[PDB]
Protein backbone atom coordinates (compact mmCIF):
# COMPACT_ATOMS: atom_id res chain seq x y z
CA UNK A 1 0.00 0.00 0.00
CA UNK A 2 1.00 3.39 0.32
CA UNK A 3 3.26 3.22 3.76
CA UNK A 4 4.75 0.26 1.63
CA UNK A 5 5.80 2.29 -1.75
CA UNK A 6 6.50 5.78 -0.23
CA UNK A 7 10.26 4.80 -0.24
CA UNK A 8 12.01 3.16 -2.81
CA UNK A 9 13.14 0.00 -0.92
CA UNK A 10 13.77 -2.19 -4.31
CA UNK A 11 15.54 -5.31 -3.25
CA UNK A 12 17.35 -6.73 -5.58
CA UNK A 13 17.18 -9.81 -7.16
CA UNK A 14 19.91 -11.99 -8.99
CA UNK A 15 21.71 -10.42 -11.67
CA UNK A 16 19.84 -7.12 -11.67
CA UNK A 17 22.37 -4.30 -11.72
CA UNK A 18 23.08 -1.96 -8.34
CA UNK A 19 24.78 1.23 -8.37
CA UNK A 20 26.77 3.07 -5.68
CA UNK A 21 28.21 6.93 -5.87
CA UNK A 22 31.48 6.48 -5.14
CA UNK A 23 31.70 10.27 -4.13
CA UNK A 24 29.08 10.39 -1.51
CA UNK A 25 28.71 7.15 -0.66
CA UNK A 26 29.01 6.76 3.25
CA UNK A 27 30.54 3.47 2.98
CA UNK A 28 30.65 0.54 -0.22
CA UNK A 29 27.15 -1.16 1.13
CA UNK A 30 25.37 1.83 0.54
CA UNK A 31 23.52 1.31 -3.11
CA UNK A 32 20.71 2.72 -5.13
CA UNK A 33 18.65 0.67 -8.10
CA UNK A 34 19.16 1.42 -11.40
CA UNK A 35 16.07 4.10 -11.37
CA UNK A 36 16.94 5.95 -8.04
CA UNK A 37 20.14 6.39 -9.83
CA UNK A 38 19.40 8.00 -12.47
CA UNK A 39 16.88 9.94 -11.39
CA UNK A 40 19.62 11.29 -8.67
CA UNK A 41 22.29 13.55 -8.67
CA UNK A 42 24.94 10.75 -8.41
CA UNK A 43 24.16 10.04 -11.98
CA UNK A 44 26.92 12.82 -12.35
CA UNK A 45 29.29 11.56 -10.17
CA UNK A 46 31.87 8.65 -9.79
CA UNK A 47 30.21 5.45 -9.56
CA UNK A 48 30.25 2.03 -9.57
CA UNK A 49 28.26 -0.59 -11.15
CA UNK A 50 28.08 -4.26 -9.10
CA UNK A 51 25.51 -7.01 -10.42
CA UNK A 52 22.82 -8.36 -7.70
CA UNK A 53 23.76 -11.81 -6.39
CA UNK A 54 20.39 -11.33 -4.70
CA UNK A 55 19.35 -9.77 -2.22
CA UNK A 56 20.17 -5.79 -0.31
CA UNK A 57 17.90 -3.59 -1.26
CA UNK A 58 18.11 0.19 -2.68
CA UNK A 59 18.92 2.92 0.17
CA UNK A 60 17.18 5.85 -1.65
CA UNK A 61 16.40 7.97 1.28
CA UNK A 62 18.41 7.22 4.05
CA UNK A 63 20.38 10.49 5.09
CA UNK A 64 22.90 8.21 7.04
CA UNK A 65 23.77 6.33 3.43
CA UNK A 66 24.70 9.23 1.23
CA UNK A 67 27.17 12.05 2.07
CA UNK A 68 24.62 14.45 0.00
CA UNK A 69 21.50 13.90 -2.03
CA UNK A 70 20.26 10.84 -0.23
CA UNK A 71 16.75 11.15 -2.60
CA UNK A 72 15.88 10.45 -5.92
CA UNK A 73 13.56 13.11 -7.46
CA UNK A 74 10.78 10.74 -7.42
CA UNK A 75 11.19 9.81 -4.06
CA UNK A 76 12.27 13.19 -2.17
CA UNK A 77 9.71 14.49 -0.11
ZN1 LIG B 1 15.56 2.69 -5.57
ZN1 LIG C 1 14.44 6.93 -5.18
ZN1 LIG D 1 27.10 11.25 -5.43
Amino acid sequence: GPLGSQLCGRVFKSGETTYSCRDCAIDPTCVLCMDCFQDSVHKNHRYKMHTSTGGGFCDCGDTEAWKTGPFCVNHEP
